[PDB]
């Protein structure tokens, strides 16, 4: 039972629960690879344990419906092949899966899930509306709300539900008479896919891509958004009068839609979930990244700072007010957004209740410290033990 | 082999030198601890020196030479009669400089070719040490112009106990348990500080008292020596544009010189060999300083700022941090004393990763290391992936001999 220390404190505690790790990740006793990004009848041993952990959670372990249950999704593999999820496991499994998910720094909300069930989903014009009723329904007229929708449950033979955008909102990218792009760089191949599929490029740098919707075996369909539906935020800085000048934006909604939820041995190749942004996303990540929107050095031009020697800090300043430009401009437009202090803190908290709770949590340490000011942040100080639980939210091969 | 990305650039390597991890390291398939702090016969001594003469006559071109199956068998014949072997001068020499380039959790391994290596393994007693680390202290210090150095002294050895430098590194500041409960001085350095009074140190009650060092010889009780004042090159720090700042009273010392590792060669053990560089800023501007379990002065900097203090989102943490790491670099620069930015330093780590994978095809790597503690994604390290493994040549932990 492995033994993890805080630094700041120097409290000890031992992740009792790393013992329950299915699917093996990626390091050995020879070597780690904690910082690479992505590193039939089987289906009822997955069940049964799922199963088993809805029970226990309701203080219903070894009873009446707790046996009876464990027939039904037998005889239903014997007969078909799969299962169906009973409404509440959906939920329960729904937000287990985003308990589980050791790169999210937000889990403290893990308890307060709005589940959109679209199992009974038939078409791509079917699926724009389920999309479309989470969408407005998450934003909340930039009042946030986590939601995740649910499509159909992957069967065999037939083709599958997915989502060709990495999220619900991206913005575009386009190449030049110069090879280099203009928009958003991370988004340059779903891009040149949308205009191949008939959308017509805007000219702008901030263009939310149309939705490239697929149906079973069914070939995808362009789906523009209702421009009303993409609730989006100008940046401004609150002293800096020129920063609005340059600009930017980002929209409201975090919603990612290209990972494949797997509660019970079940896998929904389209599950888009949604929360709200910690601002270090955007404003560090997002805009300075140098192969995203890499806004940094201009940012620095405006501050009239000395980009001709590093040890300025010219860098570290422009990132903290650019930061400082997302917080305040998210605040004055009243969506909901969380400092990378505010929400590092509340993850500490929650790794106390995760203890007392559960015996432990599976954190990836590289994904929770932010990407400013780490060790500013308690979690930096914390030790942490990465593994894998059902159910889970898992990465899956671009359709193409 | 596991494949390596650079996802700044696009860029794809696979890391074959990880195939021949030396020893093991605490992650499994079920779970990763690649975030804990401390992770942990003649024959198998024979197997390990093989390997390092292996290494060392491949390094002067000369693998499978009669000079090279000379010194195999000498080691064994030596091994055979003694239980153990001594290292050539210019084997200690390679087995010192890999050890740097070996180690996980270093960031400026792009000098590890650049280190002087001070043999002293015919050191006979505490008092022959002292004067060994204070020739150290003084060559690597070279008033503000520093040089990378090693000092090695005797290594382990059968009937007799060990040389042990007490102090975690040669220049310490004080701690001392206060009135409240609080600490006076640096909070790292209580235990030490203890152990220095209790025997015989006559404590200061400064923020910034430097550390005699407690020197312990083979069956030897640990032996108190005073760092002469002149030869401790100090750094008054101050603000290039906030005149408060110096009246802080904030103080830094030039010379990092980890003291309490172990340098491992060819199965040999040396458990004193404290080697110097110089330091990065953010060691002592981000977590020296700012750390809450260390000096923990970022409120009081943000106060002094006129930040607004009463909400996060308004970055204060962030803002008297870049301004304390700002004085940092400011005060050693006008000190005239060396000293390398965490983007100069991230950069040049990446040159290093690239002249690793020509030369040894990777890089052994602590990606949490790696990255610096503000500004992380700012810097190419972020976007880099990373194999960790432990090489052989190694600095490794050792207990504390208390
Ligand atoms: C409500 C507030 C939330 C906040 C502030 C938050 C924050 C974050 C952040 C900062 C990341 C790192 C992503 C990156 O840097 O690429 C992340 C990752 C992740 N989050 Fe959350 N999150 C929230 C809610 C949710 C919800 C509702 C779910 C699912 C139902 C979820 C599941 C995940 C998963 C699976 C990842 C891993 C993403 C990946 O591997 O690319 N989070 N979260
Ligand atoms: C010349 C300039 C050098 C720079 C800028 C540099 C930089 C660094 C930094 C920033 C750390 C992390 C320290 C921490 O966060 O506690 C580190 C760790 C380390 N460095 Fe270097 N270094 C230098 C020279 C050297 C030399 C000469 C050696 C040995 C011969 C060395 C061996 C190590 C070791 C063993 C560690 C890990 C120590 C530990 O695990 O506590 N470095 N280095
Ligand atoms: C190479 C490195 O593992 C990679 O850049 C990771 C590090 N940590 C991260 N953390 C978050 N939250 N998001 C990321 O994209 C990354 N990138
Ligand atoms: C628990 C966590 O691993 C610990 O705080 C580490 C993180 N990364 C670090 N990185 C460096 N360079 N030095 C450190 O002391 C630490 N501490
Ligand atoms: C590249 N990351 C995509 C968006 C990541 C994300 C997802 C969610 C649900 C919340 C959040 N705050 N952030
Ligand atoms: C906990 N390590 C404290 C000193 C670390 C260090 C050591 C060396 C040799 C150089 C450097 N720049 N930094
Ligand atoms: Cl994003
Ligand atoms: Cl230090
Ligand atoms: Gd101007
Ligand atoms: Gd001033
Ligand atoms: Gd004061
Ligand atoms: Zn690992």
């Amino acid at each position: 039972f492995p033994r993890v220390k805080n630094w700041e404190v120097g409290s000890i505690t031992y992740d009792t629960l790393s013992a329950q790790a299915q699917q093996d990740g990626p390091c050995t006793p020879r070597r780690c690879l904690g910082s690479l990004v992505f590193p039939p009848e089987q289906l009822l041993s997955q069940a049964r344990d799922f199963i088993n952990q809805y029970y226990s959670s309701i203080k219903r372990s070894g009873s009446q419906a707790h046996e009876q249950r464990l027939q039904e999704v037998e005889a239903e593999v014997a007969a078909t092949g799969t299962y169906q999820l009973r409404e509440s496991e959906l939920v329960f499994g729904a937000k287990q899966a985003w308990r589980n998910a050791p790169r999210c720094v937000g889990r403290i909300q893990w308890g307060k899930l709005q589940v959109f069930d679209a199992r009974d989903c038939r078409s791509a014009q079917e699926m724009f509306t389920y999309i479309c009723n989470h969408i407005k329904y998450a934003t909340n007229r930039g009042n946030l709300r986590s939601a995740i929708t649910v499509f159909p449950q992957r069967c065999p033979g037939r083709g599958d539900f997915r989502i060709w955008n990495s999220q619900l909102v991206r913005y575009a990218g386009y190449r030049q008479q110069d090879g280099s792009v203009r928009g958003d760089p991370a988004n340059v191949e779903i891009t040149e896919l949308c205009i191949q599929h008939g959308w017509t490029p805007g000219n702008g740098r901030f263009d939310v891509l149309p939705l490239l919707l697929q149906a079973p075996d069914e070939p995808p369909e362009l789906f523009l958004l209702p421009p009303e539906l993409v609730l989006e935020v100008p940046l401004e800085h609150p002293t800096l009068e020129w920063f609005a000048a340059l600009g930017l934006r980002w929209y409201a909604l975090p919603a990612v839609s290209n990972m494949l939820l797997e509660i019970g041995g079940l896998e929904f190749p389209a599950a888009p979930f949604s929360g709200w942004y910690m601002s270090t996303e955007i404003g560090t990540r997002n805009l300075c990244d140098p192969h995203r929107y890499n806004i940094l050095e201009d940012v620095a031009v405006c501050m009239d700072l000395d980009t001709r020697t590093t040890s300025s800090l010219w860098k570290d300043k422009a990132a903290v007010e650019i930061n400082v430009a997302v917080l305040h401009s998210y605040q004055l437009a009243k969506v909901t957004i969380v400092d990378h202090h505010a929400a590092t803190a509340s993850f500490m908290k929650h790794l106390e209740n995760e203890q007392k709770a559960r015996g432990g949590c599976p954190a990836d340490w590289a994904w929770i410290v932010p990407p400013i000011s780490g060790s500013l942040t308690p979690v930096f100080h914390q030790e942490m033990v990465n593994y894998f639980l059902s159910p889970a939210f898992r990465y899956q091969p671009d359709p193409w």
